[PDB]
């Protein structure tokens, strides 16, 4: 598909047995999801953006389906105001910027 | 061009006669550049990201040439972690997401 940018590029993702709305975010190196109690091991991490840093939990090898395209990789979980699909998963679903 | 996402989508922009590197950021509503001087009146504004809120200066109707494509629109200036081209200008240059 092609997604224009008049509005936020929110799409449906499926992770850990839940469907969620998330931004397709070319400015995000990593994928950052709203607080959720995912199973398995994790590592603490702090990530920085506008306003400063937040603390997140890094889960690896998590299956995430994005608009019917399967992905698997690292997901960071923490108190973000929006779910963010970052480049680590965008590349896996074949996403490019075009102009 | 078509830009893949295995690396950060950084491009050269021209603004006020100066060349800068900036990130094509589909998760940013607005364009925000690190501290710099721009001519004309500005309005104080606050914007919020993953780490909270910052104060910025809002300059309106500013020409920016982004990887050879012309835009004229709102540019925020303040303590962003990196130079960001957001959707307000991405739309002007005809940028879409494709997968
Ligand atoms: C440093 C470049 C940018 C700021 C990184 N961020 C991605 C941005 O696309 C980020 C995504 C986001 C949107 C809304 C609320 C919170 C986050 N955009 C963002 O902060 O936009 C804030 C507002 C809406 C704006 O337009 O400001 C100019 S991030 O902070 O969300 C982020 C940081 C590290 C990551 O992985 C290491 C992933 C995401």
């Amino acid at each position: 598909p092609q997604i224009t940018l008049w509005k936020r590029p929110l799409v449906t993702i499926r992770i850990g047995g839940q469907l969620k709305e998330a931004l397709l975010d070319t400015g995000a190196d990593d994928t950052v999801l709203e607080e959720m109690n995912l199973p398995g091991k994790w590592k603490p991490k702090m990530i920085g953006g506008i306003g400063g840093f937040i603390k997140v939990r890094q889960y690896d090898q998590i299956p995430i389906e994005i608009c019917g395209h399967k992905a698997i990789g690292t997901v960071l979980v923490g108190p973000t105001p929006v779910n963010i699909i970052g480049r680590n998963l965008l590349t896996q679903i074949g996403c490019t910027l075009n102009f």
